[PDB]
């Protein structure tokens, strides 16, 4: 997989952010994960942790993986990273975010996001408390 440019727009939620891409903007959806919807326990804490993640980078980079780039929503489906550091596996990591929606063909990181989240249920953090 490559990693490509992009520039924030703006944090939406724990999983979705709209980014400008090839000066573009698009909302995208976090590959392999699910944040709890912003209504919902631990919601607002997962967009907090996300929204922080974005605005505080210098360097926000899109990661497609090798299928669908969009779905039916048109949304993007990509993993994104914050100065380098995967903002869906730091979800998952933190107890944030559970691994979720894993198609063939877009999995390349789920067993790094799996090992993840055992050890976030592992100390018991957030959604796993
Ligand atoms: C994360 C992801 C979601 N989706 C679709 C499936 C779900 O359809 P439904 O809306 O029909 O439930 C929806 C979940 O996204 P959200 O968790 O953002 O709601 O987005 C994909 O098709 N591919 C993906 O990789
Ligand atoms: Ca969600």
């Amino acid at each position: 997989l490559h990693k490509e440019p992009a520039t924030l727009i703006k944090a939406i939620d724990g999983d979705t952010v709209k980014l400008m891409y090839k000066g573009q903007p698009m909302t995208f959806r976090l590959l392999l994960v699910d944040t709890p919807e912003f209504n919902e326990k631990y919601g607002p804490e997962a967009s907090a942790f996300t929204k922080k993640m974005v605005e505080n980078a210098k360097k926000i980079e899109v990661e497609f993986d090798k299928g669908q780039r969009t779905d039916k929503y048109g949304r993007g489906l990509a993993y994104i990273y914050a100065d380098g550091k995967m903002v869906d596996e730091a979800l998952v990591r933190q107890g944030l975010a559970k691994v979720a929606y894993v198609y063939k063909g877009n999995n390349t990181h789920e067993q790094l996001l799996r090992k993840a989240e055992a050890q976030a249920k592992k100390e018991k953090l957030n959604i796993w408390s």
